[PDB]
This record gives structure tokens, C-alpha cells and sequence, in this order.
């Protein structure tokens, strides 16, 4: 009931009026609070309340990728941080439901599709979706902190990536040398780079009715370097079929392609342990600690 008086005292100082009956809460994260609420016109919001210091300098890269996307993209939506202060961000909650949300338990997904049936409008909505987020030119922007990998450094970056984690945490033998032979396989690797989302699953696109992606939360891993981070959902969730499927419809609306890249991804996927082992260590949570052991194959 506090947490409720306080969530509405919060919004009325950025002069966001809220049904307080509607006031919902997420389980919080280390960095903030996510909670639903509608407001006095009947519109659905998404608040952020922030739990730790210094929101400015930590949501900078997020904000700047949001500002590119809400600048130039057309084919979907994303947050558009009305309320932006040190107490609150809040922004009009996105049109659509996930395509599915990591579960409470074992952590599998809870589908709003059929994965026995996955729409093919999914995979073409996807796609369309990623090409258009790939091309934004990155460039224009007079100030840019995010991460910017030419493809070059794209490949190095993953190296050192993994040098690193195989020394904090080891690095199991057979994986090593698969990883090792991608790196140094010149004709599997991209020739171009593009702003990507950097979580793209199924708990962050949004879909309406017919399973068309109309939207993106979540962009805090957004950064420009290979983009072939942002279909390695597509291959988790729906194997080969739904990877060669956001690859077609990619390719078909002038995405850049290269003849390896479903190898590529492939590839890319089986180095999946290495942004495990990270967020271990940077969130300190000791689930993804075993979570990153298991998977690193000690
Ligand atoms: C397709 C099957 C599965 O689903 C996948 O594999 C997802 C695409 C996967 O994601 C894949 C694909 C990719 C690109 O993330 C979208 C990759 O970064 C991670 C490691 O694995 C998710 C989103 C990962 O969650 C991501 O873990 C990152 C380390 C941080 C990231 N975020 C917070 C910044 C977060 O979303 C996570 C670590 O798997 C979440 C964790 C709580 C539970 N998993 C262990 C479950 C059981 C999954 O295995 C799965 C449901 O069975
Ligand atoms: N349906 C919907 N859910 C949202 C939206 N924005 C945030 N969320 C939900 O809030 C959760 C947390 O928000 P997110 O931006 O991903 O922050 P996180 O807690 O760091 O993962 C998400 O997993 C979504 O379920 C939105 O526009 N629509
Ligand atoms: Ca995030
Ligand atoms: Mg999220």
C-alpha cells in the first residue's frame, strides 16, 4: 500500500495521473522497479523506478539507442521516454503482448505463439524489422558513447571476449577449439556491422494478433557491431527453419547478407556461454554463476 501511495506521489511530481487501482509490480532488479499503471485518459504506461544511483550516466547508452530508433525507424515501435528524470523514466506502454515471457520456475518461456506453428508473418515482420534497425545510420549522430565495432573489431572483440572468460572462469577443451576455429575461419565472418538491440527473444518483441513484431523493449545492450546477435533467438526458440526463415526475410528486403551467415550464427550461438559468464559477473547473481559454469563446460 506504501509502495502503491508512493509509485502515485512519484508519478504526480512528472505530472503523470494514475488509476491507482491499475498500479502493478514487477519483481524489481538490482537497477529498478518496472511497474504498470494506467493513467486518467485511459492510457496504459510503463514506469521505471530507479533503485540505485547515478540513472543519468547509467541509461545513457540505452537513451541514445532509443533516440536513433525513435528518430529513424517506421516499422516498429519503441520505448519513447516521456518522463526522463533521476527519479523517473516512464514511457506509454507499447502497442501488443510478448511473444512469450521467461517464465518464474525452470525459466522456460510462457508462448503467445505456437511453437509447434510458429506464424511465418513472424519471422517476416522480424525480418523487416531487424533490416530497417540494421541500416539506421549510426553515423549522423553528433554524439555517440554506445560500443562501435567495425567488423574487424567485431572479431577481435569476441576473442577478447573469450580470453576473458576463459580466464576468470575457464573454458571447457572441445568448446575452446570450436570457438577458436570460428574466429579464425575469414570467409564466416561479416563484412559489415549495424546498430542492433542486443536483446532481441521473445520477451522483448511485441506482436499483435497475427504475430507480426510491432515493437522492442529493453534496449540496454544496443551497440553497433555484428548483427547477427539479433537472430540467435530465432534459432534457440524455433531451430534451423525459423533462423533460415528471419534470414530470408532479411536478405529479401535488402538486409545485408553474406553466403556464411546462417554458419555464422550458428557459430555465434555456440559462443552463447561467453554472455553468460558476463552477466554473472557484472550482476554478481549466483544463479548465473552455475548457469555460466554449466554452460562454459568445466
Ligand atoms: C530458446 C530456449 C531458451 O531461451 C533462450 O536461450 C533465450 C533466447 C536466451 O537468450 C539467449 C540469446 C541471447 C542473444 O540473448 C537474447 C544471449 O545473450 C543469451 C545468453 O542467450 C535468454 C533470453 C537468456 O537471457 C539473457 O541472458 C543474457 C546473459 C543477458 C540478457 N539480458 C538481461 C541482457 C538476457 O536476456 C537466458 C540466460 O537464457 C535467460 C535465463 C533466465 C533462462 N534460460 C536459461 C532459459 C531456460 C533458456 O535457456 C530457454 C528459455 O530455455
Ligand atoms: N507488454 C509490455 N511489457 C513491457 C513493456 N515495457 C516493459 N515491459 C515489461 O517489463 C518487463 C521489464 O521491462 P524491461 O524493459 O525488459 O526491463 P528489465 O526488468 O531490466 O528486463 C519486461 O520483461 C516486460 O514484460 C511494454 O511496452 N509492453
Ligand atoms: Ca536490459
Ligand atoms: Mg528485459
Amino acid at each position: 500500500s506504501k509502495d502503491i501511495k508512493q509509485v502515485i506521489e512519484i508519478a504526480k511530481k512528472h505530472n503523470l495521473f494514475l488509476k491507482e487501482e491499475t498500479i502493478q509490480f514487477n519483481e524489481s532488479g538490482l537497477d529498478f522497479q518496472a511497474v504498470f499503471a494506467q493513467d486518467n485518459n485511459g492510457i496504459d504506461w510503463v514506469l521505471r523506478l530507479p533503485r540505485r544511483e547515478d540513472v543519468m550516466p547509467r541509461t545513457k547508452v540505452e537513451k541514445q539507442a532509443l533516440d536513433l530508433v525513435n528518430k529513424y525507424a517506421i516499422s516498429f515501435q519503441a520505448p519513447n521516454w516521456i518522463i526522463y528524470t533521476e527519479e523517473l523514466i516512464a514511457y506509454k506502454k507499447l502497442d501488443g503482448v510478448p511473444a512469450g515471457t521467461i517464465d518464474h520456475n525452470i525459466g522456460n518461456y510462457i508462448w503467445e505463439i505456437d511453437i509447434n506453428n510458429v506464424p511465418e508473418l513472424f519471422h517476416k515482420s522480424l525480418g523487416r524489422v531487424l533490416a530497417e534497425l540494421h541500416s539506421i545510420p549510426s553515423n549522423k549522430a553528433a554524439a555517440l558513447d554506445l560500443v562501435v565495432h567495425t567488423p574487424e573489431e567485431a572479431r577481435m572483440s569476441m576473442k577478447q571476449r573469450m580470453d576473458a572468460v576463459r580466464a576468470k572462469f575457464g573454458v571447457g577443451e572441445n568448446l575452446w577449439n570450436r570457438w577458436q576455429a570460428w574466429l579464425n575461419d575469414d570467409d564466416m565472418w561479416p563484412k559489415k556491422t549495424g546498430l542492433i538491440h542486443g536483446d532481441v527473444h521473445a520477451g522483448h518483441t511485441m506482436i499483435d494478433k497475427d504475430a507480426n513484431v510491432t515493437g522492442l523493449i529493453d534496449w540496454t545492450e544496443a551497440k553497433v557491431t555484428d548483427v547477427s546477435h539479433d537472430f540467435i533467438f530465432n534459432y534457440r526458440a524455433f531451430g534451423e527453419e525459423g533462423l533460415e526463415a528471419l534470414i530470408l526475410a532479411y536478405k529479401e528486403i535488402g538486409g545485408y547478407y553474406w553466403p556464411k551467415m546462417k554458419e555464422h550464427i550458428i557459430e555465434l550461438n555456440a559462443a552463447y556461454p561467453v554472455s553468460i559468464a558476463e552477466f554473472a559477473l557484472v550482476s554478481g547473481i549466483e544463479e548465473y554463476e552455475q548457469m555460466a559454469k554449466e554452460a562454459l563446460e568445466v
